[PDB]
């Protein structure tokens, strides 16, 4: 079962290759049992609970945590308190980038407005023939693809005047 | 008004199955290698495999897989319909690609036959699987000497075990199950 470090990088590179068909979803319109303490995400999930809609990623890149004494030349994303170094595909193995960075914005009413508690990334999403737009209602997706990673968090309310920028880093 | 969030998302069970399916898709360029001609410090207790390894120590040769299939451990009360194999101390149920997610097959089964002198004879202590192996030019043969490989590809998983001896009269059937 002993996989190499490079096996994880290979898996991350494989996800990045699916960029043209990678979408970030928002869901869970209904309240958690405890709104202040969301339950831990169960890996057996094949999709989001009460999926609202799908949004094509603004950015998808391989990455790795910054070293303590490193002054990075490459771009950095500063997720609250911890810095990540974005690595181009060619330096994947040399940099040991076994993590994947994903970013997407939910601008106003492009998807139905309301509360949401879930964020997840799907690869190989089939938009119904005749649709190119990055914002897809669940009735507009032909086959949701494969839910790769998701997160359960405290509710956020979205209005036609609100732009929600959702970004996350997943280890592979 | 604008909202900003940065979080720690966990991989799904299906993400592991997807990774295993991705390796199976590389079947045409997947090779099993054998190595470590020299004895371990303690021949009876081999050292734990270091994941930072990019290849095998004293690589002997590369042999294209006889079988590569997705699999999962057999359940305690299961009487499997599908084919079964033995690795570690357990039994594994071989699952076809179509039933990958339904069966939750996040493990990969690989098998290769090392028939006699097709690769240099002697003792070996390592077994590893490589994907995207480039044979020098347009060569087709399944048995490749390290001097015959143009680019070894990506060492996906390997094992350190007690020695096995191969002679021109011996056929070694190496099987291993790796979790993804
Ligand atoms: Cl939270």
């Amino acid at each position: 079962a002993i996989a190499t470090y490079n096996a994880h990088v290979y898996a991350a590179l494989n996800l990045k290759s699916k960029v043209d068909t990678t979408f970030m979803a928002i869901g869970k319109t209904t309240a958690w049992t405890d709104e202040t303490n969301p339950p831990e995400p169960d890996p057996n999930a094949t999709g989001l609970t009460e999926v609202i809609g799908y949004k094509k990623l603004k950015t998808m890149s391989l990455c790795r945590p910054q070293r303590t004494g490193e002054t990075p030349t490459l771009p950095t994303v500063s997720y609250g308190n911890k810095t990540w170094v974005l690595v181009p595909d060619a330096q994947a193995y040399t940099e040991g980038a076994k993590w994947l960075y994903c970013e997407a914005e939910f601008v106003g009413d492009e998807l139905p407005v309301g509360t949401y508690r879930q964020v997840g990334v799907f690869t190989d999403l089939a938009p119904k023939s005749g649709v190119t737009k990055p914002n897809l209602l669940p009735s507009e997706v032909a086959n949701v693809g494969v839910l790769q990673f998701f997160e359960n968090k405290q509710f956020q309310n979205r209005t036609p005047q609100v732009t929600a920028r959702e970004r996350f880093v997943a280890e592979l």
